[PDB]
């Protein structure tokens, strides 16, 4: 008895990678401004990926973009 390797699977796969550890790591962030934006935001995870108006509020429309643009692709 053993689980059927025979076929192909997909596994989509809950599991966060960390990724709220690298959001805060990107440029147009600013660690500096963390305790400023903890403010608004819970915490990193919500800080970066934050809206881009709310990114925006801080840095800019474009600024915001790359950061909102970082965790959704990256490479």
């Amino acid at each position: 008895s053993k689980n059927p390797l025979l076929g192909k699977k997909r596994a989509l796969l809950l599991s966060e990678p960390s990724l709220l550890r690298t959001v805060q790591q990107i440029p147009g962030v600013g660690k500096v401004k963390a305790p400023l934006l903890l403010q608004k935001f819970p915490s990193i995870q919500q800080l970066s990926n934050a809206s881009i108006g709310e990114l925006e509020q801080v840095v800019g429309q474009a600024v915001a973009q790359q950061i909102h643009a970082f965790f959704t692709q990256p490479r």
